[PDB]
């Protein structure tokens, strides 16, 4: 009661191929739904056969750390960028102390707080991946980046089998009460520990050289193409067959042995709003897919390049990752609020987002006009392939559960990150409620009058992360992230004279190069 | 007992922003401009998914 | 300069804080910076022994 | 807190104070500079904790 539950840990420490972040902040539970589960759907309000959803909502919130900024630091991020090809989640250690719950009463404008001494609030860690997990889409209420930030924690809500504002019959509801959970007072704890399945290492590096350009510059091919079916000779046209071997002077015509990773295009897009073409393309012109009717906008997709050469001011209508910007709005907000990522160093393995994969033929050549060389836009597969997968963000995604089914393909979260079958489960956390002053005689009516209060408390978090030094021969210095050193009013990554954490921009994870 | 494209949060929004409108409504018809917006359960079939 | 004892590694700081225990939060999530905290201090006492 | 005039301290028993020394001194050592809030020359005296 009147001794501390654990101590603020947090902090970094750097072991040659291994590194653990210890990352602790003060979090603020409030009672949700007024104890109470309820029946949601998007029944009775726009409507739109494209957004109908049918879930539940429960009085239970639940702690979330799917962002790298939650663990790493600034720094720590670019000691981990410039230094290796390389890293890996491995162990985990969650902490849950220091309970406080607080309960408030308000009369006449008279608002005031007390401590609730006898009181609990339940805990448990769903182990089993029983409960729909949430946690694979990039949601808010995460630890705040900053440590001295104080957050709240999200409500946990869970959708299920819907037929347009309508379930069906195979649909399921969870109760979370029917879960075995550690109730704990003022003077109790909660800890609890997490064993990474084993995945490969998160790509910290760039390629030194293109796909389309491995073979030697200075020795031909023993191997021959057909060079000419024209023929010159002065008879303007002759018909007739030569071949010629590979040379350093005609590259684009070698025989490779592999090929660009798989493309699905999407429309291109100018920063400056000039240059772009009239019309609300939004939805009308982007690409999506077909899902029992309903179809979904598609997000970064396939791993493309965002742009081309030099054309930095394009980018795909949804093939990139955007994240906001502190002060920026929810549903206007220009571009001098946002901040958009640019998936550049894979250009060399993998296509441009907008443009196309290639040219296929489409007939024959028997006395008809060929040849029907047709564009390419969607791709996928063929046995050759070789393509890198979209980079992680210090404020990015880090797991994501792996759908159970029968199969899947490069089971690579999307959105970026690894994929787990076993991802960290989920951890959460409720308020007992405590009833207030009950009748004189009974009453088998649902009781419905409660004594409104909140709870506080820490939670710490531990992380093991495996690392993968690198081994380059290199000559020449390679590129580093690093801080403007020129004189500036604002500090990257610090606080105003208000005292408000932003973070400048989005960074990488591909610096230090190697090989292909 | 879900669909791929509807795993989300139906409660939270998301920290990811996407090109929302590139009309611009403001009385002129037609102005161009770029306008970004974040996931919510308002608007399931733009949020970023993962597969 | 002003006199006393040059120490490559002198007495260290010791910091001390106030854990901020926030006030009652709303009754639905905003992940808006969390700004409503109960207001409180602290007392104690502090001992220091020097052996010279 | 305080209300309309009145203001009243109560104990918050379960509410803690985070203490800890810069036994590495990575933090910039500000005690070099005479500057006030030190430990009172006198015994009974009380003082409050610089910033």
């Amino acid at each position: 009661v009147g001794n501390a539950s654990g101590n603020w840990h947090c902090d970094s420490t750097w072991l040659g191929d291994r590194v653990i972040t210890t990352s602790t902040r003060t979090w603020a539970l409030p009672t949700y739904n007024n104890h109470l589960y309820k029946q949601i759907s998007s029944a009775s309000t726009g409507a739109s056969n494209d957004n109908h959803y049918f879930g539940y909502s429960t009085p239970w919130g639940y702690f979330d750390f799917n962002r790298f900024h939650c663990h790493f630091s600034p720094r720590d991020w670019q000691r981990l960028i410039n230094n290796n090809w390389g890293f890996r989640p491995k162990r985990l250690n969650f902490k849950l102390f220091n309970i406080q719950v607080k309960e408030v009463t308000t009369n006449d404008g008279v608002t005031t707080i007390a401590n609730n001494l006898t009181s609990t609030v339940q805990v448990f860690s769903d182990s089993e991946y029983q409960l729909p997990y949430v946690l694979g889409s990039a949601h808010q209420g995460c630890l705040p980046p900053f440590p001295a930030d104080v957050f709240m924690i999200p409500q946990y809500g869970y959708l299920t089998l819907n037929n347009g504002s309508q379930a069906v019959g195979r649909s399921s509801f969870y109760c979370l009460e029917y879960f075995p959970s550690q109730m704990l007072r003022t003077g109790n704890n909660f800890t609890f520990s997490y064993t990474f399945e084993d995945v490969p290492f998160h790509s910290s590096y760039a390629h030194s050289q293109s796909l389309d350009r491995l073979m030697n510059p200075l020795i031909d091919q023993y191997l021959y193409y057909l060079n000419r079916t024209q023929n010159q000779s002065g008879s303007a046209q002759n018909k007739d067959l030569l071949f010629s071997r590979g040379s350093p002077a005609g590259m684009s015509v070698q025989p490779k042995n592999w090929l660009p990773g798989p493309c699905y295009r999407q429309q291109r897009v100018s920063k400056t709003k000039t240059d772009n073409n009239n019309s609300n393309f939004t939805w009308t012109g982007a690409s999506k897919y077909n899902l029992n009717g309903r179809e979904s906008i598609i997000n970064p997709g396939t791993a493309m390049a965002s742009h081309k050469d030099d054309k930095d001011k394009f980018f795909p209508m949804s093939g990139v990752m955007i994240f906001g910007k502190e002060s920026a709005g929810a549903s206007n907000t220009a571009l001098d609020n946002v901040m958009i990522t640019d998936e550049e160093e894979i250009k060399a393995t993998n296509p441009v987002a907008t443009e196309r994969f290639g040219t296929v033929a489409v007939n024959l050549q028997s006395s008809s006009t060929d040849p029907a060389t047709g564009d390419v836009h969607v791709m996928g597969a063929l046995p050759g392939m070789v393509w890198q997968d979209r980079d992680v963000y210090l404020q990015g995604p880090i797991w994501a559960k792996i759908p159970h089914t029968d199969g899947h393909f490069h089971p690579s979260p999307l959105m970026g990150g690894f994929g787990l079958k076993h991802p960290p489960p989920q951890i959460l956390i409720k308020n007992t409620p405590v009833p207030a002053n009950p009748p004189a005689e009974f009453s088998a009516t649902k009781f419905a009058s409660f004594i409104t209060q909140y709870s506080t408390g820490q939670v710490s978090v531990e992380i093991e992360w495996e690392l993968q030094k690198e081994n380059s021969k290199r000559w020449n210095p390679e590129v580093q992230y690093t801080s403007n050193y020129a004189k500036s009013a604002n500090v990257d990554f610090t606080v105003d004279n208000n005292g408000l954490y932003t973070e400048p921009r989005p960074i990488g994870t591909r610096y230090l190069t190697r090989p292909l």
